[PDB]
């Protein structure tokens, strides 16, 4: 067991519970503390961020942040799960118009609300014959198979998923996802060449302040950040007039914690990497 801080932006694989894939990674991280930040769909593929050591104490930003998802239904079919596996309980021929299709997307995207919320953008990919594909960002809380279900009905004809990917968590890269068996990959490469699988693992982390990506970023000099390190609010050009932010220091931009813009317009300590002494 090694203390390991980083955010590994995993590829789930479809079908398998974000804890199985939370407990394969820390293994192969061979890390102390891990967590993911949010259960993803067992039947949907795609970006799982696992939090690795400290990581895990910002896990909560992460949890309330957009996400973004590659959709396909099954038009024409309403299910008993809103998805693929499972019987039909409802088919009805597809006689909608792209006119129809194109209003009853638009009355998906903004502000709307939900009953089993926003969604910033709504991409129409295509629609053909019983298909619909789109892509979903959307804000927290948001459930991709009731907007389906509902659009299946608006449409008259239902709707299921049969396809259900998360493209990506907050602003994290796409193309930072890595899959387990390109990790079980470079564990053999590093067995081969007889260095620490971590040599090779380490690199594909994110930083351990990336679950806070939606907060901007606040530098402060050594000088300032001894005051915040210790509990104390500190006064620093940059900083946003309002909201959380996370706080840096030095030269090389050590993450140091959250911190909050109070009331007087300082930034003060929120959530610290270190303790307060007694």
């Amino acid at each position: 067991g090694r203390d390991i801080n980083g955010v590994l932006l995993l590829d789930k694989p479809q079908g398998m519970s974000s804890n199985d894939a939370l407990q394969k990674v820390k293994r192969i991280y061979n890390a102390n503390r891990a967590g993911h930040t949010g259960a993803l769909d067992p039947l949907a593929t795609g970006m799982l961020p696992i939090c690795l050591g400290e990581a895990t104490k910002f896990s909560q930003y992460l949890l309330d942040s957009d996400k973004r998802y590659r959709v396909i239904a099954r038009l024409g079919q309403r299910t008993d799960t809103s998805d693929a596996d499972g019987q039909i309980v409802e088919e009805r021929p597809v006689t909608f118009s792209a006119e129809q299709l194109a209003a009853a997307l638009d009355t998906f995207r903004g502000d709307i609300e939900q009953i089993p919320i926003t969604v910033y953008e709504l991409l129409f990919i295509r629609h053909e014959g019983n298909e619909l594909e789109l892509e979903i960002h959307c804000s927290k809380g948001t459930y991709i198979r009731t907007i389906i279900d509902d659009l299946g009905e608006k449409l008259g004809c239902g709707a299921h998923v049969i396809y259900l990917r998360r493209l990506a968590v907050s602003k994290y890269p796409v193309e930072r996802m890595v899959t387990l068996e390109h990790l079980r990959e470079l564990v053999e490469q590093a067995e081969q060449q007889d260095i620490p699988a971590a040599e090779l693992l380490d690199p594909l982390l994110m930083p351990m302040d990336s679950p806070a990506s939606d907060y901007p970023v606040v530098n402060l000099p050594l000088t300032s950040s001894v005051y915040f390190k210790n509990g104390n609010p500190v006064r620093t050009s940059g900083a946003p007039l309002e909201g959380l932010v996370r706080v840096t220091e030095g030269e090389n931009g050590k993450f140091i914690g959250m911190g909050e813009i109070d009331d007087e317009g300082r930034v003060a300590p929120r959530r610290l990497v270190v303790e307060y002494p007694a």
